[PDB]
């Protein structure tokens, strides 16, 4: 079996990373946990033993095979190259490394073939991507693809730890204490990175991330360029509105796309249903589809509410759901460290493409 | 002046029908409350004089000019008959009379000019339908409109009083009980009409109103059938996708269009905050945008994150939210009241076109 390190241990992000590896089928030999020099020494579980954080270095990946990163982007940068250099495979959390044309970014479900070319670094792609890219590749595979126009309802929980507990603060001080929407103080959302910070509480934020400077968000141009990039169609047209809702866990997208041809929605709705790692939840007639709070827990993209367009005689409306936790971030990673095993391609890489700083 | 009457004053669709008529143009002389039997005795204020409430029947409308209905459906479908019969001018917020050729659907700074034909009746659009309207039409008036996509963000306070008493219970369960929102009941959300009811507390439900057999809701059948009616153009092609979430009051809205000609965003900008109805919020380099809490209490309609399409040469985003008890129904109504008076169109109708 493997030696992996999960770096960026301690955060909550971490947890999930820890929780999807104690649930794998990867054979593991010995974990190891890696993170800041402030909780080094600390001590967190590993299924039944107990494992003591080392601090993320730049020799800290010595006998590693594996390794699962999910701190941030400055993180990442720093330590990926040299433990690419220390002959790891790394499978990474962050934007960071997912433009860069020596990066595989891998749904497994989707592009696995895309792992095998891998220069050490595979790329985790953005949450509300990953389940949009379960739901419409086998649409794709039979109909083809020409355009896609997604809205978002998006979870606090993708922003961290911080914006959940704001959330939910914000939520008590106007139920608890008879505070106005309008009266509260934000911190965090809708960017923590941003100048300006608002409520969340009864608000619908149609800013998730930075502005870029052609009025999309960097999370609006991330869905359109991972699309671009996952599904290896550069003439695939994509464009997102991504709008933060108060719900705690899972994301949902009101998604519209046109397809290359006519797709009986029969068969669209059994060509999901065959799709593996998603999930046919539609049947209107009892009020069946994909809700953001039955999906918390499960590692399935649910789909449902799919329908022909009105007018457009190649265009299907569907409502898409995961837990952009799951899904959307640790058990994409996790899965994308089965799939490398599964295939063959754990390995050092023998030319290094990522410089060192 | 005028006498005035509130039919279904006694709800909270009522509550925001007088706020509004209080801060009126409308010369009022008489103020008159109808409702059921339930109630018809109580008292309720007009600004600050004590109103008694009376029983809705079929001869209470005598010296009435303008009724505002803010009942449910099987009131307006029985009493608006009798009213338009009695001389009155029917002002429904109901969906009851929406697709009738004979009753025009008004949202006043699009489409005034249907008042002119009206028989004794004219119709409230459904709320969602009305912000998006007001957003758009000055953009069709100039570069036309060929399609709209359309996702919405619902506030549950379009599904009545009691949806909004649910979503606080549910909501302070997880918050102060401990209760995971998928152990939560529900009784009314997504629909009183339907058979299964699901929490709406951190939750997003791509269901309001009920399913027709196309699949779509009703509800996405009315953004659909209902802008065909309002823009007068059944060649402009609509699909929605209507969802409610987690906020007490004002919807929100994701509209895609695709226009006629090219139509430069700038311009665009420009010629959505010179009408009226309308401001433009859009400012992202100090991330102004719409938002749902700051257009509470406002008749306004609010835009912005206004942009091109990355692909769609004719293609434009936008982020539409507005009051949904405000210019989504009880302002809306009085507005309508208020046009019907500048046009010289508060008289009886000459003839009877709705069976008693």
């Amino acid at each position: 079996g493997y030696t992996v390190a999960v770096v960026g241990a301690t955060g909550a992000v971490g947890a999930q990373m820890i929780k999807m590896l104690e649930e794998s089928t990867l054979p593991i030999d010995k974990i190891r946990y890696l993170a800041s020099a402030r909780s080094a020494g600390k001590s967190l579980k590993f299924k039944d033993q107990d494992i003591t954080i080392e601090e993320t270095t730049e020799t800290a990946f010595e006998g590693v095979d594996i390794a699962l990163f999910s701190a941030g982007s400055s993180t990442s940068a720093k330590y990926a190259p040299y433990a690419v250099k220390a002959g790891v495979v790394v499978v990474d959390n962050t934007s960071y490394f997912r433009q860069n044309p020596d990066v595989p970014l891998v749904v497994p479900e989707v592009n696995a073939h895309a792992l095998d070319a891998h220069n050490g670094i595979i790329a985790c792609p953005n949450c509300s991507t990953i389940q949009m890219m379960v739901a419409l590749e086998p649409v794709r595979q039979k109909w083809g693809l020409d355009r896609i126009i997604v809205s978002t309802y998006q979870a606090v929980s993708g922003a961290g730890m911080g914006a959940i507990l704001e959330t939910q603060r914000e939520l008590r001080e106007v139920l608890n204490d008879g505070v106005k929407p309008c009266d509260l103080h934000a911190e965090i959302l809708p960017s923590g990175g941003d100048k300006k910070h608002y409520p969340i509480a009864f608000n619908a934020l149609p800013q998730i991330d930075v502005f870029t400077d052609n009025d999309y968000t960097y999370e609006e141009m991330k869905m359109t360029k991972e699309t671009k990039k996952i599904m290896e169609d550069d003439s695939i047209a994509v464009s997102a509105t991504c709008v933060r809702i108060p719900v705690l866990s899972a994301h949902s997208e009101s998604v519209y796309i046109e397809t290359k041809e006519v797709a009986p929605i029969e068969e669209v709705k059994a060509a999901i249903a065959a799709f593996p790692g998603a999930v046919l939840e539609d049947d209107v007639a009892h009020q069946i589809y994909p809700q953001a709070i039955n999906a918390v827990g499960s590692r399935d993209t649910f789909v449902g509410r799919i329908r022909k367009d009105l007018d457009a005689e190649k265009g299907i409306h569907m409502w898409v759901v995961s837990d952009n936790l799951l899904k959307g971030a640790a058990w994409n990673s996790v899965q994308i460290a089965e799939t490398l095993h599964e295939r063959g391609l754990v390995r050092p890489t023998a030319e290094l493409k990522f410089e060192l700083k």
